[PDB]
């Protein structure tokens, strides 16, 4: 996350971190036994950590839990992104409390001027590599389509939608893939790509989850 902010910990209960030996990718724990995150995360051997801040040291709060099976949307298109979503099902069932809570799926799209709280491990330079120990946050308005197809001519579909800065400066980067953008207390998108991180017209480009809510709800109920 480029330009944003020390979270504080366990302030995001519902963020994952996905190790495979070290961290990869962040994620969004939906109940008891399901995390959702990006399709291009996908990986075999994932161990989920919830309860993290710092990533490199076990302050007390976390629960390694490893994954029994992941699911990557049908219609997952790893060259365009387009319906960049997973589902991840735990081993065993995570024990919720203040430091480990779900995030609701939501009822309704979000409309754009709603401000989201965006938040991950990733990078935190635009030009640079500095990855942070400890979760980082970004509260950061949806944008309108216009803007975001402008920004990304014939790349953008009706999965996705932008978040961010037009002016640059504070944005999503490598590491935060899969983690959540939360708007009003629901679970609105999903970091999946950009163009770089925090450049001028160039904003993030999320998932668009108010999609996938009958898809995410049939497939964990039959899994
Ligand atoms: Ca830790
Ligand atoms: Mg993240």
């Amino acid at each position: 996350i480029v330009g944003g902010y020390t979270c504080g910990a366990n302030t995001v209960p519902y963020q994952v971190s996905l190790n495979s030996g070290y961290h990869f990718c962040g994620g969004s724990l939906i109940n008891s036994q399901w995390v959702v995150s990006a399709a291009h995360c996908y990986k075999s051997g994932i161990q989920v950590r919830l309860g993290e801040d710092n990533i490199n040291v076990v302050e007390g709060n976390e629960q390694f839990i490893s994954a029994s099976k992941s699911i990557v949307h049908p219609s997952y298109n790893s060259n365009t992104l387009n319906n960049d979503i997973m589902l991840i099902k735990l081993k065993s069932a995570a024990s919720l409390n203040s430091r480990v809570a779900s995030i609701s799926l939501p009822t309704s799209c979000a409309s754009a001027g709603t401000q989201c709280l965006i938040s991950g491990w990733g990078n935190t330079k635009s030009s640079g590599t500095s990855y942070p120990d400890v979760l980082k946050c970004l509260k950061a308005p949806i944008l309108s389509d216009s803007s975001c197809k402008s920004a990304y001519p014939g790349q953008i579909t009706s999965n996705m939608f932008c978040a961010g800065y037009l002016e640059g400066g504070k944005d999503s980067c490598q590491g935060d893939s899969g983690g959540p953008v939360v708007c009003s207390g629901k679970l609105q998108g999903i970091v999946s790509w950009g163009s770089g991180c925090a450049q001028k017209n160039k904003p993030g480009v999320y998932t668009k989850v108010c999609n996938y809510v009958s898809w995410i709800k049939q497939t964990i109920a039959s899994n």
